[PDB]
RNA sequence: UAUAUAGGCGUCUGGGGGGAACGCGGGGAAGUGAAACAUCUCAGUACCCGUAGGAAGAGAAAACAAAAUGUGAUUCCGUG
RNA sequence: CUGCUGUGAAUCUGCCGGGACCACCCGGUAAGCCUGAAUACUUCCCAGUGACCGAUAGCGGAUUAGUACCGUGAGGGAAU
RNA sequence: AGCGAAAGCGAGUCUGAAUAGGGCGUAUCCACACAAGAGUGUGUGGUGUAGUGGUGUGUUCUGGACCCGAAGCGGAGUGAUCUACCCAUGGCCAGGGUGAAGCGCGGGUAAGACCGCGUGGAGGCCCGAACCCACUUAGGUUGAAGACUGAGGGGAUGAGCUGUGGGUAGGGGUGAAAGGCCAAUCAAACUCCGUGAUAGCUGGUUCUCCCCGAAAUGCAUUUAGGUGCAGCGUCGCAUGUUUCUUGCCGGAGGUAGAGCUACUGGAUGGCCGAUGGGCCCCACAGGGUUACUGACGUCAGCCAAACUCCGAAUGCCGGU
RNA sequence: GUCAGGUAGAGAAUACUAAGGCGUACGAGUGAACUAUGGUUAAGGAACUCGGCAAAAUGCCCCCGUAACUUCGGGAGAAG
RNA sequence: AAAACACAGGUCCGUGCGAAGUCGCAAGACGAUGUAUACGGACUGACGCCUGCCCGGUGCUGGAAGGUUAAGAGGACCCGUUAACUCCCUUUGGGGGUGAAGCGGAGAAUUUAAGCCCCAGUAAACGGCGGUGGUAACUAUAACAUCCUAAGGUAGCGAAAUUCCUUGUCGGGUAAGUUCCGACCUGCACGAAUGGCGUAACGACUUCUCAACUGUCUCAACCAUAGACUCGGCGAAAUUGCACUACGAGUAAAGAUGCUCGUUACGCGCGGCAGGACGAAAAGACCCCGGGACCUUCACUACAACUUGGUAUUGGUGCUCGAUACGGUUUGUGUAGGAUAGGUGGGAGACUGUGAAGCUCACACGCCAGUGUGGGUGGAGUCGUUGUUGAAAUACCACUCUGAUCGUAUUGGGCCUCUAACCUCGGACCGUAUAUCCGGUUCAGGGACAGUGCCUGGUGGGUAGUUUAACUGGGGCGGUUGCCUCCUAAAAUGUAACGGAGGCGCCCAAAGGUUCCCUCAACCUGGACGGCAAUCAGGUGUUGAGUGUAAGUGCACAAGGGAGCUUGACUGCGAGACGGACAUGUCGAGCAGGGACGAAAGUCGGGACUAGUGAUCCGGCACCUCUGAGUGGAAGGGGUGUCGCUCAACGGAUAAAAGGUACCCCGGGGAUAACAGGCUGAUCUUCCCCAAGAGUCCAUAUCGACGGGAUGGUUUGGCACCUCGAUGUCGGCUCGUCGCAUCCUGGGGCUGGAGCAGGUCCCAAGGGUUGGGCUGUUCGCCCAUUAAAGCGGCACGCG
């Protein structure tokens, strides 16, 4: 009487039970074809468990999907440019750049070692013990970088900007990830931890865009993340830059903000 | 409804109810005892029902018995 | 031995019983019926008797006694 | 006449292979022998064996069984004249407010909506007597009354109140549901009967004197405030000092005390001095120096219900 | 269950009355405490107490005028 | 009298109609003279916005391929009895073996329903709704990776009729705010029809506030009436061992009118007060014990009800399959070969023109190697012990297993039917003037079903009877219950407690018997691994090692270590004893049989010893010379050996059993708890001894650490001494009374006392010692005062 998600994770189909739920969610893994009727299934281990046959499953976290979705809309070159990750410590975003042939990447954490052992062996992988959260060091990360990916959680991503515009070059290219129910004053999270309010997302994206513009970093374009938090955390990836023909800083910022939520998700 | 029956009309002869105990045939507890209790007991008791008679019921072997050339319908009493 | 249900024979070199059953022996003759005496009792009547009571006893009732009275009622129930 | 489970045998019998031990039985005593002192046996004689039926007393068994006492259980009946609900057929509800729909008029509306005005008489409507309740409080509390009285209190045309007649009955009825009510009683009414229910529980049990005279412990217990058997009382019979005391004699103990270099543990201070500690010359050889920690040992003083190299007094067993 | 005089009054309420009916079955005394039932109370006014319990207070008619809120009926006899 | 019930509104489930449901044994009735917009049941409870997740558990509903399962059909196989033989062995018998039929007993395979397992749906069904590892804005305000599930609280609300902590925090309100209001979220232990959150109107509901009003109060005074009181009349009651019934300090069953010692008191009444008479009342209702009673449930065991199947009532024809008896085709690879050699008895002689041979196909199989039947053709034969071939015809009559077959006789399983039993609360007509009864007749429908008997399996708190241990410093909760060893245990034996420590419910065919032989542990010295340590050698070493297994007593004489043989880990017994309420239990020399070891002496009836166990009943099994319901057998019983009980509550109430009662009742108990009293005083409380210190120095102005000794009886306790045929339980009110351990007032000594004001100690009990807010409050917090707002005893004084 072994749980179906139990046998699945035992075989090696998915390294974690959260992924076992993702696979049963669309019914990618079942016996005799068909969607897995229910995640509560008593299946004998002598049966056959299938899979979506995802060829590009060389990923070790969920942060991969949201990134590959952003890079679909942006198509940003990585080789030949230094890169910065604002802290994932789980291989969600940096490992994708590894698959992108990144020249050299740097990642942060909360002062904790929990990365995949696979990434503890690549020479171009730098690990730091949360030197600082908001005012990132522009030189101790190895010098100048040419890309920064924003991945923040229970901290309103609006205080690391002075550091991330300094932790860059004069010709910089940045893709921040705006999480809606996390920009509102801490404690004022949306109803039940999930937000169904386009106007709240509008307020959050406007606040982050205006905070970026305060430094001069204008918003170029928008993107809706394809695979969000399971219970609900739909993200909206923007794009920071100070010198392009797409200097949407006066009126086009709002037009692009409507685009973000009108085509989101 | 034809055979007819169910019925209807008339004329007789009975039945009905009571009763203290005793009889016969049925139905049938619980308290109690078992130092608890259910089998078991109490007890086929108490009570109930149907029926009598001066008594009733039983009664003339499809019985006993045990190798005895033995008893011989039933009922009741004493023993065993 | 016996009730309800099912199945269900023979008429005497038959059938029943003799403490599972079988053989032999013995006893008897079911599925029809009547039957006195010896046995149980006393509402009532007669005549007696008591190392029985003697009026708080003996019947509840020696006297208005199943009365007066109590209870809606089944019923309880004096004292003299 | 007994032994045996029995067939059976019989002063024997059972077990057993056993004239080989034991069991039960051969009244009891006496003697004389023949065998062993491992508790005496065996045998020859003798003596010869006591029951039963009336009846008094004590105890006991079956019966209500020394007397009184439950809450309750069963059988058959009686009750809805109180109360619960229902059914038929009747009666009652002073007085005063409010002002629903409906209808009619006007305004307003493409037409409506709607409003203002009237008539109108709705309603588990309002205030409030009769009537029905019973919220507060005081009195009553061997009452006026086994549930009232006074002052206020809620409903008062309604799921209203009420009269007369009727129906539902006990593991049943009825319940706008409180285990409420069902005749001053209800977690199963009442009456009679079973019946003198049963109570390891409480209570009571009536004249005298004479002699003797306890126990409140052990064991078992659906047991722990009950009982059985033992102990301990009395009476009858048998035996006769067997009892008890004191002296002496023969014993076995491990308590008091003590001791511990006699063990097992604890435990005080010294003494020498390791091994393992550090350092020198300089190797991690080797050697010595040093608060070293300081095994073992040793000196002296100690401690113990489950320690004992020892070890009484008493008590106990026997003899005399 | 029926009948329902007068005067105030909306009234079958309440006060007093008519007709009619009663004075209903222990009394007579008496300025004790205390209890009960009524009454009044300077100044203060809930300080009482578990709590404004109980008392006190408002109370009728006619004009004027009425709030938040509302389910548009009400609240409302608001309050004044 | 309520917030509880009801309610209008909501949903869910059942019900197709003499419905379902209910009352009845039935008939019958209500439902309803209703018919799914109706009726019953369940929950919720106008209205408004909504009602999340979980179908794993348990129910409900549905389904069926399998597993399992009753009665009923089946009777293979076995056993009893004995007609017959067949034999001895002795002779007129009598035991051995076989044993047909018949009758009997136990009875297997096989077949068969529901249910259960199984798989689905269902939550406005009964029910459920998580964490961890390390984190940033200025700490936060749980929404980075991973474990687990049936899913991980949705919305809304939230110190709540819900919050112990708690008088949470902040604001309001008061002079003073434990209640209240508005919020906060750390929701011990809210949450979505046991609805969640709001809501106008309503309430003899609960709570907070303001105005007004007042004898509620400061703080009480006065008046009248009914009693009380006096006089006359009548005239009770509960109660009651007494009696010419003081107090104090004691003593006593521990709280005395009655006893002690002292003090006080002339005799008798009337009106008043309630301190005592553990006052009256009611065989304590709290608590324990015994017994009831009613209630609950997956306690036990039953029964109603519901339901399954078989069979009776109960029949007919058609098919489909199965079992029987009977008939005719039809079958057998083999090598020594004219052989696709069914097992045969007869076999010198059977088969043609009723057209066989050889040709045409099918039937039959085919390991397709080859052969039997028909007519269409066909022409007048083929065959044998032929010889090889175990077995010959494969030329013929009668018996025949293997098979592919049809039919008859018989009997089942099923299926579609028919009508004739039976059924209809469908119509009509009649008895019958009257009649929704009833019976009949007849038409129309079902129909061998249903219903009902009997047998049978399920479900079965719907009901019924009952059980649900004891010990216990009250009871409960915990723990324990039998056996063995030690200490307590006081030098015999025995000895209690919920006293102090541990073991047991086995193990070993050798770890049993015998015969013989040996001596360890530790220490020093010498040796490659090899270290203190492993095996070797030398020595010292009397017991410190080891003895299956706890502990104790033992054992070096060895009971300890080693080897040989071997089963005495025997059968018949047992003088005499230990221990003992009894029932149990324990030791035992010696005799005989038959053995083991030993030369023999001798030892051996398990183990160095003391745990390793369960009475009786009832039943099983093997053996025996017992019995055998007329007789012979048998069945059944009996003896002997043995088997089956965490009966572990271990002397074992049943084969079989849990809980609630605050709705409770009875019988008892001060044998036993709660209150008060009594004893004690661990704790509590109040003092003291010593003085390391602190105080700049200076123990002792003032505090005094570490330790030590006491008082009181106010606290929490310990005990269980009186009271359970009744000793009323907190706080406040009224009224006191006593102590002093003094709060104020009065008198002082020392000061680290200049004065003012204090600190500490000593003496002193005459008087005094406030009113409020918060709270049920005591306690306590606060407000305004005051000379001060003392602490205690008196049944935590006083109903
Ligand atoms: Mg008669
Ligand atoms: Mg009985
Ligand atoms: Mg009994
Ligand atoms: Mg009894
Ligand atoms: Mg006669
Ligand atoms: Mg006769
Ligand atoms: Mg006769
Ligand atoms: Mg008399
Ligand atoms: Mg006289
Ligand atoms: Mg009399
Ligand atoms: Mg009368
Ligand atoms: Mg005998
Ligand atoms: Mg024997
Ligand atoms: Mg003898
Ligand atoms: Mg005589
Ligand atoms: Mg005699
Ligand atoms: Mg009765
Ligand atoms: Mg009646
Ligand atoms: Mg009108
Ligand atoms: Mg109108
Ligand atoms: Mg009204
Ligand atoms: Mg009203
Ligand atoms: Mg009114
Ligand atoms: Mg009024
Ligand atoms: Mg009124
Ligand atoms: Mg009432
Ligand atoms: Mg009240
Ligand atoms: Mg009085
Ligand atoms: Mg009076
Ligand atoms: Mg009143
Ligand atoms: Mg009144
Ligand atoms: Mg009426
Ligand atoms: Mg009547
Ligand atoms: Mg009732
Ligand atoms: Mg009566
Ligand atoms: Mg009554
Ligand atoms: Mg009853
Ligand atoms: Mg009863
Ligand atoms: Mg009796
Ligand atoms: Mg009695
Ligand atoms: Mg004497
Ligand atoms: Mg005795
Ligand atoms: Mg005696
Ligand atoms: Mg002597
Ligand atoms: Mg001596
Ligand atoms: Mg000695
Ligand atoms: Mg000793
Ligand atoms: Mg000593
Ligand atoms: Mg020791
Ligand atoms: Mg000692
Ligand atoms: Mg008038
Ligand atoms: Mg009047
Ligand atoms: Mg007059
Ligand atoms: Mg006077
Ligand atoms: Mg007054
Ligand atoms: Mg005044
Ligand atoms: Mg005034
Ligand atoms: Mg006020
Ligand atoms: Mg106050
Ligand atoms: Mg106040
Ligand atoms: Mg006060
Ligand atoms: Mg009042
Ligand atoms: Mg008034
Ligand atoms: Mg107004
Ligand atoms: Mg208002
Ligand atoms: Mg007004
Ligand atoms: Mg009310
Ligand atoms: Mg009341
Ligand atoms: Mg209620
Ligand atoms: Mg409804
Ligand atoms: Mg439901
Ligand atoms: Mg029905
Ligand atoms: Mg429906
Ligand atoms: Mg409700
Ligand atoms: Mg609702
Ligand atoms: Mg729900
Ligand atoms: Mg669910
Ligand atoms: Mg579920
Ligand atoms: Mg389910
Ligand atoms: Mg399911
Ligand atoms: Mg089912
Ligand atoms: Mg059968
Ligand atoms: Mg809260
Ligand atoms: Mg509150
Ligand atoms: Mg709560
Ligand atoms: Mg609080
Ligand atoms: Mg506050
Ligand atoms: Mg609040
Ligand atoms: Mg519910
Ligand atoms: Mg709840
Ligand atoms: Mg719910
Ligand atoms: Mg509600
Ligand atoms: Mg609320
Ligand atoms: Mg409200
Ligand atoms: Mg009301
Ligand atoms: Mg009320
Ligand atoms: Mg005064
Ligand atoms: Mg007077
Ligand atoms: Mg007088
Ligand atoms: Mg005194
Ligand atoms: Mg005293
Ligand atoms: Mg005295
Ligand atoms: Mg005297
Ligand atoms: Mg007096
Ligand atoms: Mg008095
Ligand atoms: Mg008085
Ligand atoms: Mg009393
Ligand atoms: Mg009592
Ligand atoms: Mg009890
Ligand atoms: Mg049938
Ligand atoms: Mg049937
Ligand atoms: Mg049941
Ligand atoms: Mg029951
Ligand atoms: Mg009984
Ligand atoms: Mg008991
Ligand atoms: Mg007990
Ligand atoms: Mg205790
Ligand atoms: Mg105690
Ligand atoms: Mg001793
Ligand atoms: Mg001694
Ligand atoms: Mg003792
Ligand atoms: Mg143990
Ligand atoms: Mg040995
Ligand atoms: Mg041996
Ligand atoms: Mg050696
Ligand atoms: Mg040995
Ligand atoms: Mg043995
Ligand atoms: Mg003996
Ligand atoms: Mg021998
Ligand atoms: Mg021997
Ligand atoms: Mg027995
Ligand atoms: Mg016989
Ligand atoms: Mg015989
Ligand atoms: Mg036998
Ligand atoms: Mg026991
Ligand atoms: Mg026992
Ligand atoms: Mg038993
Ligand atoms: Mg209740
Ligand atoms: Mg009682
Ligand atoms: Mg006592
Ligand atoms: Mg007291
Ligand atoms: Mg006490
Ligand atoms: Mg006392
Ligand atoms: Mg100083
Ligand atoms: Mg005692
Ligand atoms: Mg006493
Ligand atoms: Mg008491
Ligand atoms: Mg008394
Ligand atoms: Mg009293
Ligand atoms: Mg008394
Ligand atoms: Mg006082
Ligand atoms: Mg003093
Ligand atoms: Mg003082
Ligand atoms: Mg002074
Ligand atoms: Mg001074
Ligand atoms: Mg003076
Ligand atoms: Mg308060
Ligand atoms: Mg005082
Ligand atoms: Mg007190
Ligand atoms: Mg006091
Ligand atoms: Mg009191
Ligand atoms: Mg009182």
């Amino acid at each position: 009487r072994a749980r179906v998600d139990a046998e699945l994770v035992r075989r090696g189909l998915a390294r974690s039970r959260q992924q076992a739920a993702e696979l049963i969610g669309a019914g990618k893994v079942r016996i005799d074809g068909l969607p897995a009727v229910k995640p509560a299934t008593a299946v004998s281990d002598t049966t056959a468990l299938t899979v979506v046959t995802d060829s590009e499953r060389a990923w070790v976290s969920r942060g991969a999907h949201k990134l590959v979705g952003a890079l679909e809309a942006f198509a940003i070159a990585v080789a030949g440019r230094r890169c910065l990750d604002a802290g994932a410590s789980t291989g969600g975003f940096t490992e994708v750049l590894l698959d992108r042939g990144a020249a050299h990447v740097v990642a942060a954490d909360v002062g904790y070692g929990q990365l995949a052992w696979s990434l503890r062996n690549d020479p171009r992988v730098v690990v730091l013990e949360r030197t600082n959260a908001r005012g990132l060091t522009p030189e101790a990360i190895g010098g100048r970088v040419d890309l920064v990916v924003a991945d923040l959680s229970f901290i309103s991503l609006a205080t690391v900007l002075p550091a991330l515009v300094g932790c860059a070059s004069r010709d910089a290219d940045i893709v921040p990830l705006v999480k809606p129910q996390f920009e509102v004053g801490k404690g004022q999270v949306g109803p039940g931890g999930v937000v169904h309010d386009p106007q709240l997302r509008a307020r959050s994206v406007l606040a982050v865009a205006r905070r970026a513009q305060e430094l001069g970093w204008h918003s170029v374009g928008v993107k809706a993340s394809p695979l969000p938090g399971p219970s609900g955390n739909v993200e909206y990836f923007l794009w920071l830059r100070t010198q392009t023909d797409r200097a949407l800083s006066a009126k086009g910022l709002e037009d692009a903000v409507h685009r973000a939520i009108s085509e989101g998700p």
